[PDB]
C-alpha cells in the first residue's frame, strides 16, 4: 500500500552523462554509443542568448573546441553537427555503460523521469509529466540543461526530453532527442506564450482510482454520469475532454476496483463542482494529474527494470 | 527554478541490490563489501510471521539455505550472523560496485530517498521523512522487503533504512543498517500501536522559504510573533515545537530570502488558523512537511554526487 510520485531507477542515465563545454558555460550532454547529444546553446556567450544565429556560431566552432568530460575522462571530438535544437558530437570511443535506448518524441499529458544534473553530475530524479500546452514543471537551474527525462520499460531506456530553457514564468521547455521542441517554444531569450493549459482528466481518473486501491474511498459516490455530461463539467472547470480512448485505457482500473469509469467520473463531477471540504485523498488536498493509468498499474503491482 | 521532491540519484545504490531466498519467499538484499543485509524473517513461512522464534528458526538454517543471486550472478554464502531484525550473509565475493558508504540511525523529521525493489531488481524511487513517531509513509507492496533508504553526500551513500513491515494501518515500519527498528516496532504480523504523530514544524518553515525562494509570496504578512506564542499555536495543530536549534538551522533560509525565521513564523500561525482559502502554494494545497532546511537549500543551489 501506500502511492507515491515514483521517478524510474536513475542508474542506466547517470552512466550516460557527460559535461559538455564550447568557450563559455558548461552544460551537460548524454553520451550513447560514439555520440554525445547536448542543447546547441552550448556554444553560445550570455550576450548570444539574446538573438542566436546558431547556423553562423556554429561555423566558427571547431571539432575541437568542444571539450567533451566523462567524469574525469576527456573524449575525443571527431565531427559535430546540427540538428534542429540539439548537436551531435562524435566521440572516438564508444559509451561502455551504454544501455538498450530508444528515442521518443512523447505525447502532453504522458509522464516521465528527470534526471537533474550540472556539470555533467547527477544532482535528484524526480516524476515530471508534459503538459498539454507542452510545458513541463521541473526544478532547473542555470547549468541544468542538457538534463534529460526518460522512461524504462524492461531493460530499455526512452529517452524523450531534453532540457533546454526556463520560459519568463518560471515553467520549464525542451526538446525531444531530435532537437525539435516540445509546443512553440524556441531558443533564445525572448517572452514566448505557451498555450492555456488543462488539467489532464484520464490521470486525475487514474489516480482517483489509485485512491480506492489504496483505500481512499470516502468521495465514490451513488451518482453516475454520461461522456457528454462529464465533458461539460469538463470544459467548465478547464479540464480535458474526455474520450473512448481515455476510456479504454482506464479499463484496467476499472476491472480492479469493480467501479465503472463514468461512475468514477460522476465521483469527479462532484469533488469538482463542490471542491475536497477540507478533506485529502492520497496526502492531496487538489485533484493530481501526474500519473498516468499506466503508472498506477506499475506502481499498484510493482513491476522493475 | 521550481520545486519538486527530488530523490537522490539511485545508480550507486542499484549497484548494492542482490536477491535473497532462504526456503520460501524472496526479498531484496544489499551486497556491500563481502556482506549481504537482509530482513531476518527471510527464513519464515508465512505461517512463522504470526510469532516468530528468530533464534529457533534461524538454527534449523544452514549457509547453503540462503540463495543469493546479483542479477544472473548466484553469489556463495560462507557464513550467517543475525544481527537485531538482520542478517548478515558473508558471500565468498566482494562486490565490485560498493561505493563509499556509512551506516546512520536518522532522526525523526530527516529525509532521505527509498529504492523500492523486487526479487533484487529496482523498480523505482522516491523521497520519504521519518515521522516523528518513526514510521514512513511509503509506496510499498509484498516482496519489497529488504529495499533501502539513503542519503548521499559528495560520495558517500549512508544508508539509514532497511524496509520491513507494512503495519495494518497502511504506513511502514523499518530498520535501520543493524537491524533496530525505528520506533516500537516489532518483525511479526500483530496490531502495533505508532505513536501519534505531529507536523515536522522546521520542515514546513523550510518549504514556505522555498516558495518565497521561487516567488510563491502571498502567504507573507506584516505580521510577527515570539517563540512562546508560536509555539502555543503549533500545539493547538498538532506540530512540533519550534527551538533555537530549528531557528539556527534555518538561519541560511532567512539570510536568503531576508525574512527573519520569527516572521516566517507568523505567515505560519496565520495559515494555520485560517487555512489557504482555496490558494495554493509550490503547487500544493496543504503545509508540506517533507523537505528539510539541507533538502531546500540543496534544491535551490544545484549541488550534485
Ligand atoms: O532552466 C534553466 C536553463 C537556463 C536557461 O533557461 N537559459 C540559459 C541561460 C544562460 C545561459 C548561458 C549561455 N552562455 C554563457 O556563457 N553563460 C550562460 O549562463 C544558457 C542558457 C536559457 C535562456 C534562454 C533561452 C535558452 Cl534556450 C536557455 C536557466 C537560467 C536560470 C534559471 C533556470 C535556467
Ligand atoms: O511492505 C510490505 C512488506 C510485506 C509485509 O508487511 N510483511 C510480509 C508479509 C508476508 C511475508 C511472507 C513470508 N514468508 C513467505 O513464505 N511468504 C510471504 O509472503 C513476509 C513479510 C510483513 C508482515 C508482518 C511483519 C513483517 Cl516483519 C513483515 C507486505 C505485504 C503486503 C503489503 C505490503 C507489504
Ligand atoms: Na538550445
Ligand atoms: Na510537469
Ligand atoms: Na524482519
Ligand atoms: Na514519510
Amino acid at each position: 500500500s501506500g502511492f507515491r510520485k515514483m521517478a524510474f531507477p536513475s542508474g542506466k542515465v547517470e552512466g550516460c552523462m557527460v559535461q559538455v563545454t564550447c568557450g563559455t558555460t558548461t552544460l551537460n550532454g548524454l553520451w550513447l554509443d560514439d555520440v554525445v547529444y547536448c542543447p546547441r546553446h552550448v556554444i553560445c556567450t550570455s550576450e548570444d542568448m539574446l538573438n542566436p544565429n546558431y547556423e553562423d556560431l556554429l561555423i566558427r566552432k571547431s571539432n575541437h573546441n568542444f571539450l567533451v568530460q566523462a567524469g574525469n575522462v576527456q573524449l575525443r571530438v571527431i565531427g559535430h553537427s546540427m540538428q534542429n535544437c540539439v548537436l551531435k558530437l562524435k566521440v572516438d570511443t564508444a559509451n561502455p555503460k551504454t544501455p538498450k535506448y530508444k528515442f521518443v518524441r512523447i505525447q502532453p499529458g504522458q509522464t516521465f523521469s528527470v534526471l537533474a544534473c550540472y556539470n555533467g553530475s547527477p544532482s535528484g530524479v524526480y516524476q515530471c509529466a508534459m503538459r498539454p500546452n507542452f510545458t513541463i514543471k521541473g526544478s532547473f537551474l542555470n547549468g541544468s540543461c542538457g538534463s534529460v527525462g526518460f522512461n524504462i520499460d524492461y531493460d530499455c531506456v526512452s529517452f524523450c526530453y531534453m532540457h533546454h530553457m526556463e520560459l519568463p514564468t518560471g515553467v520549464h521547455a525542451g526538446t525531444d532527442l531530435e532537437g525539435n521542441f516540445y509546443g512553440p517554444f524556441v531558443d533564445r531569450q525572448t517572452a514566448q506564450a505557451a498555450g492555456t493549459d488543462t488539467t489532464i482528466t484520464v490521470n486525475v481518473l487514474a489516480w482517483l482510482y489509485a485512491a480506492v486501491i489504496n483505500g481512499d474511498r470516502w468521495f465514490l459516490n451513488r451518482f453516475t454520469t454520461t461522456l457528454n455530461d462529464f465533458n461539460l463539467v469538463a470544459m467548465k472547470y478547464n479540464y480535458e475532454p474526455l474520450t473512448q480512448d481515455h476510456v479504454d485505457i482506464l479499463g484496467p482500473l476499472s476491472a480492479q476496483t469493480g467501479i465503472a469509469v463514468l461512475d468514477m467520473c460522476a465521483s469527479l463531477k462532484e469533488l469538482l463542482q463542490n471542491g475536497m471540504n477540507g478533506r485529502t485523498i492520497l496526502g492531496s488536498a487538489l485533484l493530481e494529474d501526474e500519473f498516468t493509468p499506466f503508472d498506477v498499474v506499475r506502481q499498484c503491482s510493482g513491476v522493475t527494470f
